[PDB]
């Protein structure tokens, strides 16, 4: 699918109606697998953090850690298919622009690659941007070949604002997800019992980000 046709016929309508949009088979199997390989090489070569401190015990070799992260710009050696993913997200957003709510998207973060290590940890209920920091759209790409949540857990559960209620989204290979980053979409990651990778970029609305700057920037 040309990025523009996906954007106009699918992303924009779904985002405006539901605030959440799932695109399956985004990049296809060859590119998805190449991204998988890049992320696994990052993991195998020690490029992730040790993971979010989940249980701090006053004895510390028994601390439990959860999601590990690394920030990727997309031009690093061995990360160029991740770079390519990021470009493809950006092209999708560029084709939506002016049509997602009333936002005008003018920038994004680096990619945050996350690895839930498969030790029963997940991620607590949260809103990505609860305090007006500029981020308007969360974009997540999942990496996980043959993921079965009934065995491996790791479902993303989102609670669209005032609804009875939730949507359960499997972290499926080659699935791309968008959702509004603000309090409209509280969400959580259920415990994962197998290694679970995802790559997230957040897009900034120009007006929100400009006044967030207000609330060394000193001349
Ligand atoms: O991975 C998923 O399906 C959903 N993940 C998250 O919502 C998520 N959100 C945030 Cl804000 C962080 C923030 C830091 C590290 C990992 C995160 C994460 O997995
Ligand atoms: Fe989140």
């Amino acid at each position: 699918l040309p990025a523009l046709k996906l954007a106009l016929e699918y992303i924009v309508p779904c985002m405006n109606k539901h605030g959440i949009c799932v695109v399956d088979d985004f990049l296809g199997k060859e590119t998805g697998q190449q991204i998988g390989d890049e992320v696994r090489a990052l993991h195998d070569t020690g490029k992730f953090t040790d993971g979010q401190l989940v249980s701090q015990k006053s004895d510390s070799s028994k601390d439990i850690r959860g999601d590990k992260i690394t920030w990727i710009e997309g031009k690093e050696p061995g990360c160029e298919t991740i770079g390519l993913l990021m470009s493809s997200m950006d092209d999708l957003i560029r084709h939506c622009n002016g049509k997602l709510g009333s936002y005008k998207i003018n920038g994004r973060t680096k990619a945050m690659v996350a690895c839930y290590p498969g030790n029963g940890t997940g991620y607590v209920r949260h809103v990505d941007n609860p305090n007006g920091d500029g981020r308007c759209v969360t974009c997540i790409y999942y990496l996980n070949k043959d993921w079965d949540a009934k065995v491996s857990g790791g479902i993303l559960r989102i609670f669209p604002e005032g609804k009875a209620q939730f949507a359960d989204i499997e972290p499926k290979f080659d699935r791309l997800l968008f959702f509004w980053s603000d309090r409209r979409n509280p969400h959580e990651v259920q415990p994962a019992y197998a290694t679970r990778y995802a790559i997230t970029v957040w897009y900034f609305d120009a007006d929100e980000r400009a006044r967030a700057k207000v609330k060394g920037v000193r001349v």
